């Protein structure tokens, strides 16, 4: 509302999933006309581009044409990209540009040594965003920079916030934020085509279990975005005593659901860290 | 702008599942407090001192709520089912629509009990899960014999307004159970282990929880808006050598995908137990 | 255009029997050089028409495409022992798996500047012409050198270019794919026998199980998981079989597999580095 | 050719199975899309969309499927079946072949049911898989008690314009559903997964699909093509130290082999239930 | 001595071919009937010089010794198409897995009363002169039928006489015996071959490994737990993979073959009976 009345525009160097992902929800949020995002990727043959393209996103080859273009500037690339990026329109960076990086554990003393060269304040921004920004659903975290300045950290959580959760942390979470909500909708994503999988062995048409299976952990998450219960307390008020539920629980259990879990998070979060020790 | 003006509704059993619908229904708009009616036998539940707080009727005698009500909900455990049926089927009337909610129980048992009283009662057998208390619920029936078509149309008219509402063949019902009726139980389970998860990797305790729970919630809502299968969403989220698709491996080897299916089919088969033990 | 294969086991005859089934190179203007001269593969090549010799000099002054065919801890003996051979002409198409464009090329310049190197990962499958190939062009290989290689190698299945450094990952998914699917079909017909079919039916229907799913597969749009819920009826004897393979973490030992090969890349061309 | 000249073929089902086989037929030029006819209780399925678009005739009625039908293909569950020859099995006639796609369902309980309309219904009990989508599908067939010479013969033409087709005897088929009936789940699981693999190790996950799915059918046409033992042809492909033989060795450890035997049984025994419930 | 096979499959062939590299029998004194006259097992008897046919009735009248290399579940079927056709001087010696011999003589004593049965459990070594035999002698097999098979079988391989209670268990253990040594000679050459050998030498290495092995438990008087402390040395090579088979459970999985084949016998006879 008032963020579009405020005509931002809006650069993505990055054409990929996330990128779409976030062009997508801001132009559903309504915040940005579609026409006011640019960006640019060195292959315009991907699908994600075309997606773009119809949505009347502005395309282009050159990062630097994206620079010039925008006032919020997102980095939507690979971490062993970015520092090549920043080699490449480091001059192009101005005092008005607002740099978001939403590379998985690509530091901002990283992005802020090689900025700083050209112009000496570059505001810089941390991001660790997921996919259901599409729906406007997302989970969203962000750091603020050296010289992002108080109005920089707040026109971001405005911004990320029209498309779901959004909250700023001290960077030294955002590895493990990665791990959790980051790669979270994957482990949903399996989870539920699992929970098909169970339902069509049970005798549900696939159709229909798929459409249940959803709804159930839609339903169980709002539940628990609403409660100020414990989710094993919400987990307990489920279970009748010798009942269907506590039943299916135990097999779960007797196969170290729960570590599962915990792995996953682990996982990504190392990974995470050794994609930037890579580059460091 | 659902309203049902002419509409009594009755829960037999105060629990979890009745103080849940009656919050979904009342939250919705769709039915005032005061037109609902509730009978327990442990009239010092939390969950019946909660319903007393939103104005529905609290009575200790089933049949008050039967003689209040048109639409009377049967939400009590499998096994109170033929005790319930045995003293409140001498006042079954006509006008009664009997929901029951008693997983496993089939209608075939509800109608037999209650035909010996009077001929012809009115039942449909239900299947649904406590987000209904955000409106968020997955619920779905199986009309009985003598019910008439509008009956099920006003049944799926009132479940639909707390969430997710479809008419399904009585044979699916012990499947859905080990889905949708156990689902939130097994999201509830892995809700708490990736909140440990992002604790052990330095979150606070209630960041995780909050973060975790809005993952699943959008990405369960961004598969019922695709048409896209699970498996293309997941790969849009797994870039090449990247943080996810390392964690997915490490649930692939713990076989992560079988502990689900072996839970949605131990739920369903308890299920079908509890009723052959009914019979 | 003539071609030469510098080693003659396995993988030089399944290009030389895939290029002349295709109908792209006939057998006399192929030349073939091995140092055992007694391998099966060498008689092999002989009987199809290829030409035969002990000489990697002669195999080099004969052909315009040079496939180095050999296994990565030779080719940096094969490069000392040809290099002052190579030409304006030669273009060298290396198959060694792990063996850097680089060190190719390194190796390659001490005797003549600019050498036209292509690196390529293929499979076996190109002996019936369905095998998988990508390829990188070094840092010499003129425009239509790559052009002409995707030419050739997509006569015998598959082929797209790539950037070198995805290519330890192709060896792990399509270069030792086909020894995971000879494995499946083993066993996929040892429980067709455990279960009453005679071993010949039951090796050629999951052969053909195999087949048909694969090309299912490459001609649809859609993604593997949507084909397989439209095998699996609800209920029925393929969502069962579906589990016990879930309980055992069937997905994962096909990640492990592909992960476990392109490690080993990587180190076969570390310890050569 | 002469076998397919007049032909009009029926599907009782229209699920998945039957349009796969109508796209198979119909892509094979063996029989003309209009001359294809199905039925199914529910007209709002997925798959009745698409054989509408093909242009083969729908119905709700099954006696309209059969009335226009030669070759009768019974592609609906098995618990469905006995409904289904109540229903249709008075207008059976000597001039139909009925083709049983359901798994497990057995000749016999077949020829009993329609026996009772009239005395020697010429009955087919096929397993075949959806690749014949792409006219790779494996079929075998057994015919029944009153199966004419010609009626096996016919069978085996429609069926090998599709894909393999052979006949076995009837005792095999329970064996053969969780082999190749089942198997194209098998080989899109694992592909799904090598996709997974070559994904973690960096490469697009359109390039993974494309390239394992390749490594796949070239593996398959291989063995088919060859004299050669599987383990043998593994040999030749695994050099010593090398990146294939150290891949296998996990594959071993996770016990692969066991988990395939696993799926073929589990299927070919849950074919057995089906039938011995129903 | 005139002999017949009714079968002729993969251990028809093996008995034939171990009897006559024997000398114990002459090729052209051996008859074999088989209903697929296309099988690669009739053909390898056909150039052997095995007198052929495909009428079961021709093998029983030309034959004194009658061997039934037919799978378990044809058995009654064969019992029902020749049992007219013995005579006195016949030795029926019925091979099929799990088939009792009182189920042989109640199916041939409907026709003649006193039929000479012989049950035997033989595995496919005798092909090369090492298999293992055991036999168990009918109701009305004289002792010198059982001398005579015993004389017969032990020209190829070991041979000894069991009460029939054990046979079940004998197939377990050595008439299944070769199919599991064959698994561990293809995974051990795998192990080689993974550690650098050639699938050639290492196959050979193997199965030599095997061989010596075996043999060095039949000439010594000492427990094989005994044989093999003598191999590990401390600190070895040998005691390291020792731990590792150990820690797999290795003895606990053959355990589970032998009892596995044999409970699976003991099905099919219950499922004939
Ligand atoms: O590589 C991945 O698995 C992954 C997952 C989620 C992500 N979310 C975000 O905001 N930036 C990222 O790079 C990102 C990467
Ligand atoms: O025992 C349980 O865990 C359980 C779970 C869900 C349920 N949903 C419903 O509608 N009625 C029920 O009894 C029910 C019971
Ligand atoms: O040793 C291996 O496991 C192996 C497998 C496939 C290969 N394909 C190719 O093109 N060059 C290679 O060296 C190669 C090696
Ligand atoms: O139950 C199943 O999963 C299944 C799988 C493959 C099949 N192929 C066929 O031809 N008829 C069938 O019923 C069939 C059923
Ligand atoms: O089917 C089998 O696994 C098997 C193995 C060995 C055998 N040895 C013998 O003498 N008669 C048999 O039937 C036999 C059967």
């Amino acid at each position: 509302e008032n963020l579009y009345f405020q005509s931002m525009s809006v650069g993505f160097i990055g054409a990929g999933q996330l990128a779409f992902a976030l062009a997508k929800g801001f132009t559903a949020a309504g915040v940005l006309a579609a026409h006011k995002i640019m960006a640019s990727s060195p292959d315009m043959d991907l699908a994600t581009v075309s997606a773009l393209r119809k949505m009347g996103v502005k395309l282009t080859p050159h990062n630097k044409e994206t620079v010039q273009h925008s006032d919020v500037l997102f980095l939507a690339v690979k971490p062993h990209i970015i520092p090549f990026i920043l080699d490449e329109i480091g001059a192009d960076i101005e005092d008005r540009h607002i740099v978001v990086s939403c590379a998985a554990g690509v530091t901002i003393s990283s992005i802020e040594k090689k900025l700083s060269a050209f112009r000496p304040a570059p505001r810089v921004i941390r991001c660790m965003t997921n996919t259901p920004v599409v729906v406007r659903e997302g989970a969203t975290v962000y750091a603020t920079g050296t010289h992002a300045q108080v109005e920089d950290g707040r026109l971001m959580e405005q911004l990320l916030s029209s498309v779901g959760f959004c909250t700023e942390v001290e960077e030294d979470l955002i590895d493990a934020v990665t791990g959790l909500s980051g790669s979270g909708p994957a482990y949903a994503f399996t989870a539920l085509d699992a929970l098909a999988d169970g339902g069509v062995k049970m005798g549900l048409p696939r159709r229909l279990a798929v459409r249940l299976g959803a709804q159930a952990l839609l339903g169980a998450a709002k539940m628990l975005l609403h409660s100020e219960q414990h989710p094993g307390q919400l987990k307990d008020n489920v279970s009748s005593p010798g009942g269907a539920t506590i039943h299916a629980l135990h097999v779960l259990e007797s196969g170290g659901f729960r570590s599962l879990l915990i792995n996953a998070v682990e996982a990504s979060c190392i990974r995470t860290r050794e994609l930037q020790s890579m580059a460091d």
